[PDB]
C-alpha cells in the first residue's frame, strides 16, 4: 500500500521502486496517467508523471522497460534497472505475467500506481533472496537478462518504416486472388453461396455434394480435402482471408504519428523455452518461406539512406544438438563444412560414400528436422509417403548413425525425471513434472518439452547474448537494432557503414560463445527485407 507515516514528496532517494499507470495500452501509444517510487517504507507520488520522468535515474520495479519505450518517446534517457518480472522467470518459465507472479508469491497486482511501486520492493527483495544462492541464474540476470531489456527497449521505441503504397498494392493483390479462388469454388458448387456461413457451408460439402463424415467438431473441413478439387480450394480461401486481415490490412493503421514506424512489441518473459516473442504484429506468424509471407517482408523497409542488415544463424537447433550430444559424427559434419541433410542420408543409406543422392537428401531433411521436437513414425511416413516398417527403420536408421543423440535423448529424459527440471547450456530450467504422469497424452507432451527445452532454450539464449553483446559496439558506429525472429536479426545501418556493421555483427555472433561446432550467420544487405535475403 505502504504503510504508517508512509506518503513522501517526488523526487525518490535513488535506488527508488518506480510504478505507473497507463492509457490501457502498449508504451508507444499510451499515455503515463500516474507515476509513483517506494523506498524504504515511504511512498512517493508524482505530480505530473511525465515531467517526473526526469528525476529517475532509471527506472527499477516490474515492467521496467515498457516504462523505458514510454520514456524513450518523450525524448529521455531512462534505462530499465532490476524488474522481479525477469528474477521470477528465470526461477521458473511458467512465471510470464505480473498478476500471476503477485498471486504466488504474495501480494496484489492492482491498478493504482503506488501500490506497484511498493509491491515491486517487496517482490524484488523476495525473489533476490530466492535467486542469490544459484550462480548460473545470476549470472542469467546480469549478463542477459538485465542488458537484454534496454537493448529491447531501444528496439521497440526505433521502429521499422513500413512501405504503405506497397501494402496497399497488395491488399489488392491479395484480395484478387481471394476473388478468382471464390469464383473457382462458385463453379464447384453450381450455384454462389457465403463461404463464411457455417449454414451454407454444410450445405454445400454434406448435402450438395454428399462428401464423407456425412457437423459435428468444429472446423472438421480439414481432414476430408480429398478426390474433390474444391475442399482444397476453401481452404486456400481461408489462409489468404486470413493472412490480408491479419498481416496487410491491419499494419498501415498501426503507424506511428510521431514516429512514421511500426513499434513492434518484444515481450522477454512469454515463452516456455525462453525464446523472445513479438505482439503487435506477431512477427513468429508471417508465414515464411511461402510465396506470400516474403512478399509481406518486402513492405518493411529502411530509412531513407540506410539499409537493412539481416543476420540468420543457419542452423542453430542442430549444431547446439551435436554440441550438447558430443556426437563425434554430428560434431563433425559441420566441423568440416559439410551439408549435414547429405552427409545424414550417406550415413543413414551407407550409400557408397556421397553418391546421386537426391531423394535421399529429402528422406533425411524430414528426420534431421523431425527428430527435434519429436515426430513419430506415422507423421514421418505421411511427409515420406512410406510404410510403419521403412519408416521404424529410418528412425533407428538415423540412430545407428548418430548414436550419442539417443544417448542424450535418455539422459535427458532421466536427469530430469530425477531432479525434476531441464536445463540449457547456460543453467536456465523449466519445471516438468508430468514427465510421469500415467495419462499417456500429457506425458507424450511433457517428454518433447523435456527434450526440446536444452535444444530451443540454448538456441534462445544464444542469440541474446549475441544481442546483449553487439548493442554496444552498434553505437559506436550508429547503427540501430530493429526485429528479433526466429534465428534472425533485422540491423538499420546507414549507406555508407553497411558492410563493416555487418562484419562485425558476424563476427560477434559467430564467436558469442565457444561450441565444438562453428556457428554460421547468413548476413544479407537490402533496402528492404526481401532484398537483405542472402
Ligand atoms: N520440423 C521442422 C521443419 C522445418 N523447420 C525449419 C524452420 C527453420 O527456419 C528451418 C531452418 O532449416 P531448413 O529446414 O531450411 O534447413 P537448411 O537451411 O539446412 O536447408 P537445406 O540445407 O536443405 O537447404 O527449419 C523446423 O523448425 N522444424
Amino acid at each position: 500500500s505502504p504503510k504508517a507515516l508512509e506518503e513522501a514528496p517526488w523526487p525518490p532517494p535513488e535506488g527508488a521502486f518506480v510504478g505507473f499507470v497507463l492509457s490501457r495500452k502498449e508504451p508507444m501509444w499510451a499515455d503515463l496517467l500516474a507515476l509513483a517510487a517506494a523506498r524504504g517504507g515511504r511512498v512517493h507520488r508524482a505530480p505530473e508523471p511525465y515531467k517526473a520522468l526526469r528525476d529517475l535515474k532509471e527506472a527499477r520495479g516490474l515492467l521496467a522497460k515498457d516504462l523505458s519505450v514510454l520514456a524513450l518517446r518523450e525524448g529521455l534517457g531512462l534505462p530499465p534497472g532490476d524488474d522481479p518480472m525477469l528474477l521470477a522467470y528465470l526461477l521458473d518459465p511458467s512465471n510470464t505475467t505480473p498478476e500471476g507472479v503477485a498471486r504466488r508469491y504474495g501480494g496484489e497486482w492492482t491498478e493504482e500506481a503506488g501500490e506497484r511501486a511498493a509491491l515491486s520492493e517487496r517482490l524484488f527483495a523476495n525473489l533476490w533472496g530466492r535467486l542469490e544462492g544459484e550462480e548460473r541464474l545470476l549470472w542469467l540476470y546480469r549478463e542477459v537478462e538485465r542488458p537484454l531489456s534496454a537493448v529491447l527497449a531501444h528496439m521497440e521505441a526505433t521502429g521499422v518504416r513500413l512501405d504503405v503504397a506497397y501494402l496497399r498494392a497488395l491488399s489488392l493483390e491479395v484480395a484478387e486472388e481471394i476473388a478468382r479462388l471464390e469464383a473457382e469454388v462458385f463453379r464447384l458448387a453450381g450455384h454462389p453461396f457465403n463461404l463464411n456461413s457455417r449454414d451454407q457451408l454444410e450445405r454445400v460439402l454434406f448435402d450438395e455434394l454428399g462428401l464423407p463424415a456425412i457437423s459435428t467438431s468444429a472446423a472438421v473441413l480439414e481432414a476430408l480435402r480429398e478426390a474433390h478439387p474444391i475442399v482444397e480450394k476453401i481452404l486456400q480461401y481461408r489462409e489468404l482471408t486470413k493472412l490480408k486481415s491479419t498481416y496487410i490490412d491491419p499494419l498501415p493503421d498501426l503507424i506511428h504519428p510521431r514516429t512514421g514506424r511500426l513499434h513492434t512489441r518484444f515481450n522477454q518473459t512469454a515463452t516456455a523455452t525462453g525464446r523472445l516473442s513479438s505482439s503487435d504484429p506477431n512477427l513468429q506468424n508471417i508465414p515464411v518461406r511461402t510465396p506470400l509471407g516474403q512478399r509481406i517482408r518486402r513492405a518493411f523497409i529502411a530509412e531513407e539512406g540506410w539499409l537493412l542488415v539481416a543476420l540468420d544463424y543457419s542452423q542453430i537447433e542442430l549444431r547446439v544438438l551435436a554440441h550438447l550430444s558430443g556426437d563425434e559424427n554430428l560434431i563433425r559434419v559441420f566441423q568440416e563444412g559439410r551439408d549435414i541433410h547429405t552427409e545424414t542420408a550417406s550415413w543413414m543409406f551407407g550409400v557408397p560414400r556421397e553418391a546421386v543422392d537426391p531423394l535421399m537428401r529429402r528422406a533425411a531433411k524430414t528426420i534431421n528436422f523431425g527428430v527435434l521436437y519429436g515426430m513419430s513414425a506415422h507423421r514421418l511416413s505421411q511427409e515420406l509417403a512410406i510404410p510403419y516398417e521403412e519408416a521404424q527403420a529410418f528412425i533407428e536408421r538415423y540412430f545407428q548413425s548418430f548414436p550419442k543423440v539417443r544417448a542424450w535423448i535418455e539422459k535427458t529424459l532421466e536427469e530430469g525425471r530425477r531432479r525434476g527440471y531441464v536445463e540449457t547450456l547456460f543453467g536456465r530450467r523449466r519445471y516438468v513434472p508430468d514427465l510421469e504422469a500415467r495419462v499417456k497424452s500429457v506425458r507424450e507432451a511433457a517428454e518433447r518439452m523435456a527434450f526440446n527445452m536444452p535444444v530451443q532454450g540454448t538456441a534462445a539464449d544464444l542469440m541474446k547474448l549475441a544481442m546483449v553483446k553487439l548493442f554496444p559496439r552498434l553505437e559506436e558506429m550508429g547503427a540501430r537494432m530493429l526485429l528479433q525472429v526466429h534465428d534472425e536479426l533485422v540491423l538499420e545501418a546507414p549507406k555508407e557503414r553497411a558492410e563493416a556493421v555487418a562484419r562485425l555483427a558476424k563476427e560477434v555472433m559467430e564467436g558469442v560463445y565457444p561450441l565444438a561446432v562453428p556457428l554460421e550467420v547468413e548476413v544479407g544487405i537490402g533496402e528492404d527485407w526481401l532484398s537483405a535475403k542472402e
